[PDB]
């Protein structure tokens, strides 16, 4: 190109092709990135403070220690560009396509550019109110971008923090610097002390004899480009499997044969379950046949010790459990039963919140998602099974066991529209992970390359080993990210004669919300995903 | 054919083919298959009561809640044929041949027909004690017949509730109307009250706004058939996995390396155990060198809160937990204990019960199995393994913690040859259930379609919308159901010197059970199906 | 075939394929039909009474004259087959796949069939109490089949009087009579008598020396079928235009470019229009450039003399009027304002009621449909347009003109689901109508024809001229009509960035409507057919 020529265009538009069975959805994207001069040019190590609303005293008896920001890490130049949200691919309206016509989807590839790079300097002149400033193109000035393709560098594209392109298409983005845990211990025990109520730091620490450093430089090749150069990644092609755009709402009372039943004769009436029928029970239990007992070849859903905090090396962590609605158990509508393995989105302005200075949220119940639904304290246990009812011994009720085993069915929460990530890494580990508690897809081998992008720095006169900032000019730099990445759905059709409830917008939700304003500011709805109801088994 | 040719022949025997290590069952069934017209020509969507022996009252604390047989459901006027159980193919001879003969079995495919339709209408003519009946078989009557290939009907063919063709060849058989249940909630809380020792209902419904509701017609296509009619469902071919003809054994104290011993002298002498030996155990243990704290690889079996009652959005269930025996723990023979994941057959005269009118049972408590056999308050875990024995503190026994792993081998239960179920439909979740809790076989790709019959309505001369019954002219059919399903075995043979205990009756039953009656009633046995024992690892 | 072979099976499911931007729709339909033997054998031609609350004196001045139902007709022996009504053809689920998947739709060609004739004599033995009846089969009765490819016959096959085959696929069906109108005047004044204030007949007869009488029999060629006959009739190809599955919100008020404005500036403010602009006006108008004289191309909608009773030679009818929605006018939601030429549906069990024995109704306001909307006595005229206001004078309000005209843009109905007519005979005049009030496809070249089916008559041993019923067996038949018609669609795709409003059940209604009851008695919901929203121009 050269200065005069611009290195891209914009195309933001998604396609839909419906060929048979098979449905491609071609989600173009295209961002407008603003990038700034680095704070420090450096590689830093350093551990934080242990973070809000932690206790600095035992009144809570150290209920209050799940509050624990504290870790250690690596502050790198560089800045993270990842188009891992839902979101930042497909508007509203292009994702309630996706889901009415198709009942799964996979990640087929992906592409990615950097074109129209922009680099100004800024100039101040005069003193005081008086202070000018000027903003010059510098058209021999850089940027640097790489992109690791081996997958080298830790892996932070969790679009966990939200931090992730925009999901509005005409607004500016503006990058987070990439960072990486190091190595540290921190441990808390809640046992501590007389009574084991109270809460005592164990070890926390920097681990420096046991940690890696791995910097940008010295890992990956790197692009210089100047204003006239673009970017391009080259081809990504996913490997993972499916995802279900339906849910299931059948547990394990909903599933096989159905208990013989009289039916009802008018229109008031129901039917009435037979008393002497034949067939397999559990126990002992030849006479009561209650469809309770009934043996059945698997079983949906599983319980857990819900909100389950595993204090680690590195520090209190939760351990999910299997994701559900509790709805069944709602009852009263002011109370938040948050048991089902909820998740709760906090984002803002260009995440699809509608205020500036202010973030909004969404809290996930997962209402549609039922027969897959176990409480803990709701479950119990009994000594045998059989025509006899067990003593008040014999009979145990809360217990908060992982009831998750062999013959156990459960589903994953799936895609979460606005605020979900879509791929995640796959930990390398002996035992790999049989699902994901949040992300859908899972990449068999290599998640998407993460791209880096840093403005090489651009020194004044004198070079001084002491100085840092004051070393370098002011400068700043503006360039647009394309990416395009294609789908692969298969095409739902009616399972059912009545109606089916088509996605939308949230239930309590009004359409105000989620069109632009007399500001021009509006939300991006929850979409669930798992949308329309299907039969399990 | 026509009005006086027959479409079909009967063929009930069984054949075995011997080549090599492979051994070919084909199992030919044929039924004679007594039909009535619907009680209903139309689909009917109702709840029940909750089932007999269900609490009114807390006087139990509402453990009797496990009684409860509360659902909704579908009516079709349909009529389901499945041939799903074990002993709709084989006869107690052919079994036997089967499980001596053969180390493992898979399914191979299956075929099955309908032919020798006859349509009879029945006539009455005088009044009170002088009425006549008449059978005239009307020749243009129709008979309904669909077959979902696609398996786009919910799937109730599981054996459960033993609605299935009858076992022995030369008996009628009587069809259950299809059903399925529908979207509601039963959700129970034990928990209720003061104390937390009372029962109450949350939600009991039928689940409108999400429900599904999928007839025969809209969904698979029907066919049409007269007298001189058959009708041929084609092949069907199984892919699943083998399921072992063996039972194992060993537990993890079996397994690996012995525990180096002295050998006894004499006749009445038993081994030593040698004291300073070397090898590798869990804890600092260095002295005891006990077999119990010997590492291993692996560990045979898991504990879990057996009778776990899961209170799901449907209603209770039972979480099974691993198949074993009690009979290692069993001391005291009139105390029946359950919790090996015991199941109990409950069957009637068509099924193999000898007495009409009454119902036999079994108990199947899976006596040969043990090694796998994990009773969880039996267990315990200490705070530390190492050379000295932990205090009256650092030691917890009654637990009942689900153990299963990665480490854990577990088996299933096999074939239970009468009343089992053969094939089982996979669940549709993220997650698929890693065995089956009964049947022995999961189809991986869709169960063999369920064959759904009717007898079309067949009106008198005058039709009204208000009428119902009084509108159709009372109708039966007779017909005759042919099916063909082939097994591949692999053969057995001795793996020991000394003779094996060969597959026979149950042990505490003679031989005059078994054999028809004066009248012609007799039983068919069970037949483990896990028979000849094996080693593990 | 023969006496004992089916002729035909049962497919009622529907196919959608999407290859591109095209969607092919093929219905598949089957119903079970019953057949009486025609009340006479012989052609009627009468007249009938004036019908039900029509007035028999001046009481009301004459207004109650709109309830005429007098008129005259040929009545045939045999009876009409149409499948004319949507939903004949597709179930709910079905039909909302179709509105939301394609943007507009098109008929391409229609094939029928009978089949599995079964034909009854009725008998009765005994006398009283005692009377017993017996149905027998005879198997060499002749069941009558009449189809019109040429188009002969008068048609009257337009759904109006719902008499078409029902909705629900497992009910059977009870054809009507074909019958047609002759020559008659009815003719009546409004205008009679001192201050013209009353009524009057002026002629009622038969017309007999103009009338027409067309047999079935020396019009079209009948076939004769036994039981083991069947009967197709051809491919029958259409030439329709597609019709829009989209509703206009635009008037020409919301079309083209928008004033100019100056934009608000915070979130409470409103925009201003600005007052100095330039741009076509329509009279003199300069200054004001008020965006109601805004010259524009087109216009969207017309007046009419709503509710125009035309007093013809046959009978007062209504000359329908333009549809649209009353909405924005509509404010007290108790008034049911129904002058956007609303239409009513009253159906029965068969055609989508829940209660036998009474009837439901749906009244369609065409909400959706606005900025079509013209209410009659809301508009105005003046002299002259100019920067002057108008006097008292020069300014009429309440006028009800039909201002229909060649610059005006309107739409049709649409689809309306389950009571709605498909297509339409094209009238045989100088000018053809541009467009439908009904039903959303014209036929340019001949509607499909009228399948007439009849029993042969059943004679006794004696046949006397003087008899009419009394000479021949009481007889009846049931048989089944399939059907397949083919629809091509055009992919709908998202247009906006916001959610839409997808297709789904009328608004205050819930699912418990529409879903099979305990007795199995429903009703399938109204879809209207123009769902989503689109721009005009």
């Amino acid at each position: 190109s050269g200065v005069g020529h611009s290195t891209g265009n914009y195309n933001n538009r998604t396609e839909f092709y419906y060929h048979g069975d098979e449905v491609t959805i071609v989600c173009h994207s295209s961002r407008h990135i603003h990038l700034n001069m680095s704070e420090s040019e450096e590689y830093k190590i350093y551990d934080t403070d242990r973070g809000p609303r932690f206790p600095t005293d035992q009144t809570l008896q150290g209920r209050d220690t799940i509050n624990d920001s504290y870790h250690a890490q690596v502050e790198t130049p560089w800045f993270l560009i990842n188009p891992n949200s839902w979101g930042t691919w497909m508007n509203p309206a292009d994702f309630q396509q996706l889901t009415t016509t198709c009942r799964e989807v996979t990640l087929e590839h992906l592409d990615q550019t950097l074109d129209n790079i922009v680099i100004k300097t800024v100039s101040k002149q005069g003193s005081g109110a008086e202070e000018t400033t000027q903003y010059n193109n510098d058209l021999t000035a850089l940027l640097q971008v790489a992109l690791d393709k081996s997958n080298q560098l830790p892996w932070v594209a969790d679009n966990m923090y939200l931090d992730s392109l925009g999901y509005i298409p005409w607004r500016p983005c503006k990058l987070k610097q990439y960072s990486y845990h190091v190595n540290f211990w921190n441990t808390i025990d809640i046992i501590s002390g007389p009574q084991q109520n109270q809460w005592q730091q164990v070890k926390k620490e920097i681990r420096w004899d046991d940690l890696q450093f791995t910097p940008i430089e010295t890992t990956t090749e790197i692009d210089l480009l100047r204003t006239g150069d673009s970017w391009t990644s080259g081809p990504y092609k996913f490997n993972t499997k499916p995802t279900q755009l339906s849910y299931h709402w059948q547990s394990t009372r909903h599933t096989g044969s159905v208990h013989p039943t009289d039916p009802p004769n008018a229109i008031g009436q129901q039917g009435q379950n037979i008393r002497d029928i034949n067939g397999w029970q559990w126990g002992d239990r030849s006479d009561p046949m209650s469809a309770a007992t009934r043996v059945s070849n698997f079983h949906i859903g599983y319980s857990w010790p819900e909100w389950r905090i595993h204090y680690g090396s590195g520090g209190p962590a939760i351990n999910p459990g299997a994701p559900f609605s509790q709805a069944p158990w709602s009852t009263d509508p002011q109370v938040r039963l948050t048991q089902g393995a909820s998740e709760k989105a906090i984002f803002d302005y260009n995440h699809g919140d509608d205020d500036p200075a202010h973030r909004d949220q969404w809290w996930q119940n997962n209402l549609p998602i039922t027969g897959q639904t176990n409480w803990a304290p709701k479950n119990a246990h009994q000594a045998n099974l059989s025509s006899n009812v067990p003593s008040r011994q014999e009979f145990w009720t809360q217990d908060y066991h992982n009831t998750f085993g062999p013959f156990t069915a459960v589903d994953d929460v799936g895609i979460q529209y606005p605020w979900g990530a879509i791929w995640t890494k796959t930990p390398d580990t002996t035992h790999k992970p049989m699902m994901s508690a949040h992300a859908p897809f899972i990449c068999k081998d290599g998640p998407p390359g993460q791209l880096l992008v840093k403005l090489a720095p651009n020194y004044t006169e004198n070079l001084q080993t002491d100085g840092l900032g004051n070393n370098r000019i002011v400068t700043y730099a503006t360039f647009w990210w394309t990416g395009k990445l294609i789908l692969k759905g298969k095409l739902r059709l009616p399972r059912q004669f009545n109606l089916y409830n088509l996605p939308g917008r949230p239930r309590g939700t009004e359409a105000k919300k989620f069109l632009p304003n007399e500001i021009g500011h509006f939300e991006l709805p929850f979409m669930p995903g798992r949308c329309m109801p299907n039969y399990t088994m």
